[PDB]
């Protein structure tokens, strides 16, 4: 067994931002009281860990990114009672203490100990577990993947169906935040018509969403045609590339929905598709939510006679899901209700991690995943 | 008796903007098709009346402005069936035609039919029922309040209580847009914190609104501490002047309510005050709700992430009331259950017309409003 004993594993280091991802032996403490060790089966790659490799999104170096898995817990510190060593589970970047104001709130899932804004990279007694070549590692939004083995605090960890397949690790960001903003922030009502701009897993999760919701048109905006067919597959009615326009993609939009369509999704991050998914929207009622991050202090010029003829614009993160709804995700996921494995368009090993960001960063595809 | 004549009469005309109103004798004529002529029996002077003056709302000149007041129908064009000689009226600056895409929604008020866009000044033919100096005179979204008599689309009006006091005009913008703001904009909940910026006829309505919405908490913020008792006497729980802290306000106020309000309602149109707003709400949930409008192209440097985390933004006119619910507003004041005269600061006559300007140049009470 290997429980109260470090573990020596395989993880992929990140020693420098603008660098590839370094394959590391490293070591893997034991679980402190109230926290969880768990052996990683499946781990997603985001564009939130690429965003962080650009210095789009700080963090510390050196550090072991991934937040997007499903795993086993392989033992648990003191303390622990809400989950044990079998259980299936998948780690949460967005913690669930269960009493802050966020946490006793129905309206919003952003507990106060998310390390989103502090940015310590560190577990809640500020040390580290992960160890390479003598030198203490951080980890990410208090999970990380991108390693054979992870501590996450106790308050981390989403129990789920024993069963559930690998590839609902897309359920622990991606997916969750796509479908999530269309179904919780957005609210998308049954016949409406919605807009998702940026074609990747988060839109195409959106995309899902917006169905799922029964929308009667779903418009995807991208720039890579070869996945037009995908979203059409996946709920979109309608796909358009901006770059084959020469009038802006809000009046051309507008012009196709008598006014704008009344839910808007932009999952880029990068403040000219805001500014286009804004407009996008019906003046009257529109509603427009953003989910990524643009670089360092970028501004979106908002011009505010936008917003007072009725349109509202939002934000959230993790989908607006709290952690005690990601396991109804799996069921729903299992019972063919939403079928996530159909967004997993590459399998790889940890071996192969940087060729996922490759994939990312040329534009194309769905969502890539490790099999460990 | 004057059914079908042009009638001759006293108005406050606007010939070019940064000047005093000039008060004229004009002609009105009588009303064409679907059109229907109003004897003003009162009129309030609205920041928006002020902003027009002073170039910050785009207009035509010549013009008459104003646009919240109560009057009695005199006489009606062909094919009016909605409203008869003698019925007491409240002009509508955003219309409801019934037809169009907002119209059809109970999710927006916008009336596409509204003039805040095209800005024509005259009526649906092109012309205008204004004559003064023998010259055509624009009029301010499809109304106009600042002369004795008025001509306005029947799709304009909405028709009240007969014996509905003379303080009910407020309920045709300023009540309403800040009340409504508070109720269905925000849409604030009982048990809530809100946060009203600006102290003005549409600040003391929004209180009034998140009073009656069941807020356990209402903070209202201006620079102008002689209206603070007034703020309190309507439904305030405290009231916080800016000037007497070196932090900035939202610093204040989250520090005062453990994260941020759950709601913010800025009645200024100041983007500075806007941001302060913004801010001043929980990040997990707080929602901002912007009234006013800045210069004609300043811009709000919003910073994505203070979105991501739950917040959203909304904007709205006339409070998102239908012209069909005004009735409801009026009917509720005279059971006292909304005592809009409580907002009435001051009663003047048309000739002093310039003297209300004055008092909102400086900020000194509520709302004003002239009796003819
Ligand atoms: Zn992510
Ligand atoms: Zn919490
Ligand atoms: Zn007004
Ligand atoms: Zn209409």
């Amino acid at each position: 067994c290997t429980a109260g004993k470090d573990i020596t594993c395989k993880a992929a280091v990140a020693w420098e931002p603008h660098k590839p991802l370094s394959l590391e032996t490293i070591t893997v403490a034991p679980p402190k009281a109230h926290e969880v060790r768990i052996k990683i089966l499946a781990s997603g790659i985001c564009g939130s860990d690429s965003s962080v490799l650009k210095e789009i999104i700080p963090s510390k170096f050196p550090v072991i990114l991934g937040h997007e898995a499903v795993g086993v817990v392989e033992s648990i510190g003191a303390g622990v009672t809400c989950v044990k060593p079998g259980d299936k589970v998948i780690p949460l970047f967005v913690p669930q203490c269960g009493s802050c104001r966020a946490c006793k709130s129905s309206n919003s899932n952003f507990c106060e100990k998310n390390d989103m804004g502090a940015k310590t990279g560190l577990m809640a007694d500020m040390t580290s577990r992960f160890t390479c070549r003598g030198k203490p590692i951080y980890n990410l939004m208090g999970t990380s993947t991108f390693t054979e083995y992870t501590v996450v605090a106790d308050i981390a960890v989403a129990k789920i169906d024993p069963k559930a397949p690998l590839e609902s690790c897309l359920i622990g960001c991606g997916f969750a935040t796509g479908y999530g903003a269309a179904v919780n922030t957005a609210k998308v009502t049954p016949g409406s018509t919605c807009a998702v701009f940026g074609l990747g897993g988060v839109g195409f999760s959106a995309i899902v969403g917006c169905k799922a919701a029964g929308a009667s048109r779903i418009i995807g905006v991208g720039t890579h045609k070869d996945k037009f067919p995908k979203a059409i597959e996946l709920g979109a009615t309608e796909c358009l590339n901006p770059k084959d326009y020469d009038k802006p993609i809000y009046e051309v939009i507008c012009e196709k929905t008598n006014g704008g369509v009344d839910y808007a999704v932009e999952c880029a991050g990068r403040i000219e598709t805001m500014m286009n998914a804004l407009q996008s929207t019906y003046c009257g009622s529109g509603v427009t939510v953003v989910l990524g991050l643009a670089s360092p202090n970028e501004r979106l010029p908002l011009d505010p006679l936008l917003l007072l003829t009725g349109r509202s614009l939002k934000g959230s993160v993790f989908g607006g899901f709290k952690g005690e709804e990601v396991s109804r995700l799996v069921d729903d996921y299992m019972k063919k209700k939403i079928n996530v494995n159909f967004l997993v368009s590459t399998k790889l090993t940890l071996d192969q991690i940087n060729k996922a960001f490759e994939l990312l960063s040329s534009g194309q595809g769905v969502r890539s995943i490790m099999i460990y």
